[PDB]
């Protein structure tokens, strides 16, 4: 699945902000525009340790930002469920999305 992160106008949005994928399908996030952004998954409370580890592996390090030098990030989540992801710099500006894994 492909998700665009930001736009040419500098809005703090994921495009689209709700994606549904099959187990193990890569989600490629690609930066659009010049504002750097990243993608970090929220870990659901009470998630099993295998899901917590998958989500951490599918998250950017919060000291990492996409830039036109590092324009994409690829995440794979195998466990069925819905998961929220957010951008660290623009979290308070509600730059967040949902990933449903079938
Ligand atoms: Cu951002």
């Amino acid at each position: 699945a492909k998700v665009e992160v930001g736009d040419e106008v500098g809005n703090f949005k994921f495009y689209p902000d709700s994606i549904t994928v099959s187990a193990g399908e890569a989600v490629e996030f690609t930066l659009v525009g010049e504002t750097g952004h990243n993608i970090v998954f929220d870990i659901p409370a009470g998630a099993p340790g295998t899901v917590a580890s998958e989500l951490k592996a599918a998250s950017m390090d919060e000291n990492d930002l996409l830039s036109e030098d590092e324009p994409s990030f690829k995440a794979k989540v195998s466990t069925p469920g819905t998961y929220t992801f957010y951008c660290t710099p623009h979290k308070s500006a509600n730059m967040k999305g949902t990933l449903t894994v079938k």
